[PDB]
């Protein structure tokens, strides 16, 4: 267990283990957290119901949520602080359409972070992902910006900037990492999760607003 | 233990607890992991000597390294190819004399990398700190290009920026974050070598050539 114990957390934009937030969602469960998730419709509603049980412990909920609708989040949060009582994170993990792209997450975390904030009496992190222009920029200043705004009820914002994996030309893009990255090798959902499991961690405390690259070194070129 | 189990590390800049290196250190022994420590001269010898004791296991080697030089350096990293075999990080974290400013690390990363090399056969970490103007922008570029330079061989290269703790106007300071930090409040020893265990762990392993802040969300500020 350890390191996230007795801690819960939201884990959204998860579908068909493939999905990046799955991977990132073992990586907290294997920390010894509770975890919520959530689901954008009808298809990927089994799919999510699937997943999670393929998981032991004590399972926990999967309510349905789509982002960029009112209800299905306010209520969606309305329930944890009815149901759980409080969490310590969520995972904002918007990456599917036309590869998360437009595409989403830009104007799904404001409101996101609004709602996370009732439901996190203690503190924690609200990750968001940014899988490998315009959408990248603002979702780049509203995290600066969430992240001074609910900076002193405990709240860290924190992003990962997370560089190509495994069949998720192309077949070119995944070489040229395996020949320029600094660490010449494609990323995991794994290295994915496991840098998520310490921002949400209690060592990630200082950390708030900083935003991760897990891209083997990917960023630091041009 | 965990997390850094069965693992060893250099962690140099360390003089009188107050030391942020000494931060670092108890937040590595921790999770579980040996750790040789250097000492700059003459009288801080001595107080190397007395903290390394201060904590309990195996106690490990303390040999003498000033960093400006080759010798102390290169000998002093000669004797772990030949005493310890191999290690898998070092800790880079020259912060005196004149508020650690000029003043040290920016020439000192460079050799103290090279060296690294040749004992750290599995792969790991260099991490170099940033205690909160031309030498930030050599030391900045000086990673990057290291981090480049030593990826392929499993070395990650990161850098904590650190922001200003309790008395290591000046006053004013220390109120201007508690005032305007995202997290309102100044940074400790502790959230420097938390950060630390993480980049140092495995969960760490896609983050390269990265810049993680620990001063409660300052840096996104102007």
């Amino acid at each position: 267990m350890e390191l996230l114990q007795g801690k819960t957390f939201v884990v959204m934009g998860v579908a068909n283990q493939r999905s990046i937030a799955w991977g990132i969602a073992r990586s907290l469960h294997n920390a010894g957290a509770k975890l919520i998730f959530t689901y954008a419709g009808e298809r990927l509603e089994r799919n999510v119901r699937e997943l999670a049980d393929t998981l032991e412990g004590q399972e926990s909920l999967v309510l349905p949520c789509d982002v960029t609708n009112d209800e299905e989040l306010t209520a969606c949060f309305e329930t944890i602080k009815q149901e759980v009582g409080t969490i310590h994170g969520v995972a904002h993990c918007i990456a599917f359409a036309n590869r998360d792209d437009q595409n989403i997450s830009a104007f799904s975390l404001t409101a996101v972070a609004r709602e996370a904030k009732k439901v996190m009496t203690e503190g924690g992190n609200i990750l968001t992902l940014t899988y490998l222009g315009v959408a990248k920029a603002s979702l780049e200043a509203s995290v600066k910006y969430l992240a001074n705004d609910l900076g002193q009820h405990g709240i860290r914002v924190n992003a990962i900037s997370a560089g190509p994996i495994r069949t998720l030309d192309f077949n070119s893009i995944l070489r040229e990492i395996e020949e320029r990255a600094p660490l010449r090798r494609t990323t995991t959902q794994e290295e994915v999760g496991d840098t998520a499991v310490f921002l949400f961690s209690d060592l990630a405390r200082g950390v708030t607003g900083e935003n991760i690259h897990v891209d083997s070194g990917y960023h630091i070129l041009g």
